[PDB]
């Protein structure tokens, strides 16, 4: 069940901790399944998201755009990663085979703990295929 993969191990709390939102999206722009509140992501937000992916770079002028909301692009694992800064918050994009994993976090959580839930996950579900 993939919203079971979004609740159990990218909303799993880590020392009282977990992320705002989670979602996975298939490399085709659906959403596979996502937290309650994962703000809704603009075509051409998942565009940019996705060159990005394929040459490093495309996204870092300009800044990350996800629901609008910009985000700094911070450094990443070329192809497999992407990060982005807005405050005391961030984003965590890992491309999977198939699929995107995303993290959100806030305040109280880390850059580190997000990337933690969310590039283990997503280093998982290549193996697995996905």
């Amino acid at each position: 069940s993939w919203q079971s993969y979004v609740d159990d191990h990218l909303m799993c709390e880590v020392e009282g901790n977990h992320l705002t939102h989670a979602a996975i999206f298939g490399q085709d722009g659906s959403v596979w399944a996502q937290s309650s509140a994962f703000p809704q992501l603009k075509p051409a937000e998942i565009a940019g998201i996705n060159k990005d992916f394929e040459e490093a770079g495309h996204l870092a002028p300009t800044g990350l755009f996800l629901g609008g909301e910009k985000y700094m692009v911070v450094q990443g694992e070329a192809g497999a990663v992407i990060r982005g800064k807005k405050g005391p918050g961030g984003v965590t994009i890992k491309k999977t085979t198939q699929a995107l994993v995303f993290g959100i976090y806030d305040e109280p959580m880390t850059g580190g703990q997000c990337n933690l839930v969310v590039e283990r996950l997503g280093d998982y579900l290549i193996e697995s295929g996905l």
